[PDB]
């Protein structure tokens, strides 16, 4: 019932997600000059790294804040991407379902604790 726990548990799976080698091109905020039609395309650049900082400053308030721009990460690459066979295309849907499996009792977790505490 640790209202807090979640925070700790996202710096670990985050620190998981930069040792995935699948989360190379997801690390840095893409580059505007490498590819220049990018904010044609994605109204809401996000990644890693940015993630990690916003955790790391305070600024998110619940892990489901957190899941949301994880989230924005891969729903980014999935629309700038020209082919569901491409290679980011493919890193992104298993670094996604890793993500997605070891955030679920993070999230769990975190309602649980919120529940106990407003019971
Ligand atoms: C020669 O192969 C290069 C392959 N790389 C790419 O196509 N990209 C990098 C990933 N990407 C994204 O949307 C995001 C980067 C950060 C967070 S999401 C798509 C695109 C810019």
């Amino acid at each position: 019932y640790d209202i807090q726990a979640w925070k700790k548990q996202c710096e670990e799976l985050l620190n998981l997600i930069f040792q995935c080698e699948d989360s190379e091109p997801f690390r840095q905020p893409v580059d505007l000059l490498e590819y220049p039609d990018y904010r044609d395309i994605i109204d809401t650049p996000m990644d890693f790294a940015t993630v990690r900082e916003t955790l790391e400053a305070g600024n998110y308030e619940s892990p489901m804040e957190l899941c949301k721009d994880v989230r924005l990460i891969f729903s980014n690459s999935k629309a700038y991407t020209p082919s569901k066979r491409s290679r980011i295309y493919s890193m992104s849907l298993r670094l996604s379902a890793f993500f997605e499996e070891h955030i679920s009792s993070v999230l769990s977790d975190y309602k649980s604790a919120l529940r106990f505490h407003k019971r």
